[PDB]
């Protein structure tokens, strides 16, 4: 499209030239001929292979707080006292609690129970152990208890502190709350969880800490201090952080052979892990399972006499089935889930007349919420006959526990669940399974910066373990919604995350923990990542100045490594602190770790939701506005909060988690030397002119880069690549069917590129051309009249202004490096550097680009 004109005032034009002359930067001269455009865009230490240090549990050391015990009963108490005190407390609890006895009886029926003696024997004599058994035997909930009680009953409760790693956030919290119940406790006594931005630490001795691997790695700066056993759960799922930890722990096992690693896996080939850990023993666990009659899409269409509404493996069909079964299946698009058939399959399950729950496997939040409303709109699937419980990570823990509840007699329990119900948790009374045969994976391509949340085909392993969910109670049934032809064009195993995930967050961990070369360390992985991913990670971190030319951790990189956030968002927060808008930026950063706090239900945003935006045309401004209004409503107590959150249609749980995350991000910046006065909550207006919010949007543009786009007409936008895309339906910038939005700038930075039959941009914020050139661009080529931004945008703007705004970028990044050496210096900055920040504040203003949002 034709270049967008930028109306820079003459006063601003000269101010930019002044500060560049004061900063001792030259204006790169124009090109001799417009044909050749000039580009305006402008330690000696090494590490060796070291091991993470280890030490066993002490009496006076708290492993969770990583501190000494000076005051309290266990201050200077002996290991022998503690051992008896905890034993006597447990032995008294068991005989005085008839409710705990009933629970302790349920435990001793679990298939894993009859292997207890063997597991304890293996772990006691061998460093590393693999506990292999079918999903639902009780590996996760019982093994850590067997190990703890074995030390308690034998008067060694002081010599036991267990770490249990889980792949998912909800697994670590659920299991903590479940094992707590199984000991008649709440989390905080002998059982605790530690996840990103949430923790209930357990007691200092005879304790189990359930956690995500990410948390554990961030706490290993000091080393594995005061831990006897490290249990790595659900290794078969091949979480990238789990794979990485197994590299770290194998080095720990070798240097400190007294430590006790315990790997626990579903029914897969564990030779790869066995060989990796020096041919360690494999304890086989198993209970009674029933043969499950497995059906494919052909069987499902024939048994139900189904007819769909008005390469592809549906066009291929077995010749042993009926003619109409062939013709019906043909009309089903395999890149959809057959919603109407699942509804018809539920009806068939009734006709069989054998009471049991139906576990439906769907990919992601989107298709489960679609399946739910689809059913409930049919009165037949009401409370009278049916109980439809959704099961994904983003549900409240109130509703996640309701899947385990028995239902009233003559009612069917249908679980619309994700891959969480595959191997992580087992549901009881499951006789029926409907497998969509799909997975939702986070595929990232760094060349165009596309976050592809794609629905892809599951493996034979997945189908085999999804089938196994039906055969725990009685002879079950599994309904695969994939052709017999498709089952052949399916892989044996899924691509492990290590092969298809960005490694820059693992690369910082490697350097922070001082484990040597990024490539050197990652070469020791059980299945090393692709070369191009390691090169990309090293390049990305060198660009941010997180690493130097020798690939060693800079003072900036050290901060980014300690922040549990995308390194680029980490740098955005550091810059926020220099501009004294740290709190706002910490809020924005935190918000990216949780779902949108707005309850939309799929439909476009109403008045209430859009009113938070103001005149800024920003989902990010809307989010900050919600937090300013919600934080005020909190002062009226817990009930006033619930009334505000329900009146405005906000997820109160999401706002609380985000705020707690913001406080923890703020905490790490303080500990890094940043002053508190640059992180104080500041009042702002989302309609009136506000210079603090102008800067916040500028630093936002830096953060989400290279997610920039240009608006065409209606919902159509063109991306960084120069390809057409759509404004997401959930955005405040998304118009209604008719009324076209007159945007005062066609430019937008945004959060992520959700791919669904097209390119859609979610979490959109309006930016001015000055912000584009300053923070939201790398390559800028000028021909004297027209500048070319990243070879996809042309601006009819002054050559001197473009070179000067590009000057400020380099000046700003130069200041960040100087600030990260001693963050205290942001309070007392050089007069020239304060004048450079004031000039960034100036071009941040809408007025500086000839725009008035009020009009
Ligand atoms: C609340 C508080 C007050 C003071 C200090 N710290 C915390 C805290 C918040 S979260 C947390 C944690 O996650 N600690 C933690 C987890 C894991 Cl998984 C292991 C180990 N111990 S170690 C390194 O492995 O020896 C330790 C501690
Ligand atoms: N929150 C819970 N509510 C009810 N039962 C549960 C809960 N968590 C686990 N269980 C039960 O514990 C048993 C084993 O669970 P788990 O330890 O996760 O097994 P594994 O890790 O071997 O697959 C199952 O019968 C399951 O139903
Ligand atoms: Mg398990």
């Amino acid at each position: 499209v034709e270049p967008y004109k930028v109306n820079l005032s003459q006063d601003l034009e000269h101010q930019l030239q002044n500060i560049i002359q004061e900063l001792n930067l030259e204006i790169l001269p124009p090109p001799e001929d417009p044909s050749v455009p000039v580009a305006l865009n402008i330690s000696q230490r090494q590490n060796q292979v070291g091991v993470v240090p280890w030490s066993p549990p002490q009496s006076n050391w708290n492993p969770w707080t990583s501190s000494n015990i000076d005051e309290g009963p266990l201050a200077f108490a002996t290991p022998e006292q503690i051992s008896m005190d905890l034993k006597n407390e447990l032995m008294y609890q068991l005989e005085q609690d008839h409710d705990l006895q009933a629970i302790l009886q349920e435990r001793e029926l679990l298939p894993v129970k009859k292997f207890e003696s063997e597991i304890l024997e293996a772990i006691s004599q061998n460093s590393v152990v693999i506990i292999r058994g079918a999903t639902g035997c009780g590996k996760t909930t019982q093994v850590p208890q067997f190990i703890l009680d074995d030390f308690i009953q034998n008067d060694r409760a002081a010599e036991c502190n267990i770490v249990v790693t889980q792949p998912r956030r909800i697994s670590a919290v659920s299991v903590a709350e479940r094992v707590a119940f199984e000991r008649g406790e709440e989390p905080g006594k002998s059982c605790g969880y530690s996840v990103r931005f949430e923790s209930i630490l357990p007691r200092p001795h005879a304790s189990i800490m359930f956690c995500t691997v990410g948390v554990l790695l961030r706490k290993l700066e000091a080393g594995i201090r005061g831990i006897s056993h490290v249990i790595v759960d659900e290794i078969h799922e091949r979480d990238i952080n789990t794979d990485f930890l197994l590299v770290v722990l194998r080095d720990v096992v070798q240097a400190y052979p007294e430590v006790r690693i315990v790997l626990m896996s579903a029914t897969i080939d564990t030779s790869m892990f066995c060989e990796y850990f020096f041919n360690c023993p494999i304890i086989e666990v198993y209970g009674r399972t029933y043969p499950v009659q497995e059906y494919f899409l052909e069987d499902c269409i024939q048994m139900t006499h189904f007819v769909p509404p008005p390469a592809n493996c549906n066009l291929i069909c077995g010749d042993e089935y009926g003619p109409e079964t062939r013709l019906s299946m043909s009309q089903l698009n395999e890149k959809e889930t057959p919603f109407e058939l699942i509804e018809a399959l539920l009806k068939y399950i009734e006709t069989l007349n054998v009471p049991g729950a139906v576990l439906v496997f769907l990919p992601g939040w989107n298709l489960i919420y679609t399946m739910q409303k689809h059913l409930e709109m049919n009165p037949h699937f009401g409370s009278h006959r049916y109980q439809i419980l959704p099961l994904h990570s983003q549900i409240p823990r109130e509703e996640q526990r309701k899947v385990f509840d028995p239902v009233p007699v003559g009612v069917t329990k249908v679980i619309l669940s994700t891959n969480i119900a595959e191997t992580s948790i087992t549901i009881n009374d499951v006789v029926y399974v409907i497998d969509s045969c799909k997975q939702k994976v986070k595929l990232f391509t760094a060349h165009n910066n596309m976050t592809n949340y794609a629905t892809v085909w599951a493996s034979k392993t997945n189908l085999e373990q999804r089938k196994g969910r039906a055969g725990r109670v009685r002879p079950g049934f599994c309904f695969h919604l994939c052709s017999r032809a498709r089952f052949e064009r399916l892989e044996t195993h899924m691509t492990p995350e290590m092969f298809r995930t960005p490694l820059h967050e693992i690369a910082l961990s490697i350097k922070l923990l001082r484990l040597g070369g990024i490539g050197q360390f990652l070469a020791k992985a059980i299945e090393p990542p692709p070369l191009d991913a390691v090169i990309e990670a090293e390049h990305t971190l060198r660009e941010l100045d997180a690493l130097d030319a020798n690939d060693e951790l800079t003072p900036l990189g050290r901060i980014l490594a300690k922040l549990p956030i995308e390194p680029r968002f980490g740098k955005m927060m550091i810059m926020g602190c220099i501009f004294y808008v740290g709190d706002a930026i910490c809020t924005i950063a935190a918000a990216t770790c949780f779902p949108e706090p707005f309850i939309n239900e799929g439909k476009r945003l109403g008045y209430i939701h859009r009113n938070f935006a103001g005149n800024r045309f920003s989902d990010h401004v809307a989010l900050l506005s919600v937090f300013q209004a919600w934080d005020d409503a909190r002062m009226g107590g817990e009930e006033a909060e619930i009334r505000f959150c329900e009146h405005k249609r906000l997820n109160m749980a999401t706002l609380r988690m985000t705020w707690e995350a913001k406080v923890q991000l703020k905490e790490i910046l303080i500990n890094s030397g940043f002053p508190e006065d640059c992180l104080l909550t500041q009042v702002f207006t989302n309609t009136g002119p506000d210079n603090n919010l102008d800067v916040v949007i500028s630093l936002l543009a830096f953060g989400v880069y290279p997610n920039v786009c240009y608006h065409k007409e209606k919902r159509k936008i063109l991306t960084t690549e120069g390809r057409n895309a759509l404004i997401h339906k959930s955005s405040v910038n998304c118009p209604f069917s008719s009324q076209d939005m007159k945007y005062p700038s066609p430019f937008f930075v945004f959060g992520e590129k959700i791919r669904t039959r097209a390119i859609s941009a979610k979490g959109m914020t309006l930016v001015t051309p000055l912000q584009l050139l300053l923070f939201a661009s790398k390559k800028v080529q000028s021909d004297g009249q027209i500048v070319l931004v990243d070879d996809w945008i042309k601006l009819q703007i002054s050559h001197e202004a473009a070179a000067c705004i590009t000057g400020l970028r380099a000046a700003m990044e130069a200041l960040v490096v100087e600030v990260t050496k001693q963050p205290a210096i942001i309070s007392q900055l050089d007069p020239v550097n304060e004048r450079m920040l004031n000039m960034i504040r100036q071009i941040s203003r809408p007025s500086a680009a000839g725009i008035n949002l009020m009009i």
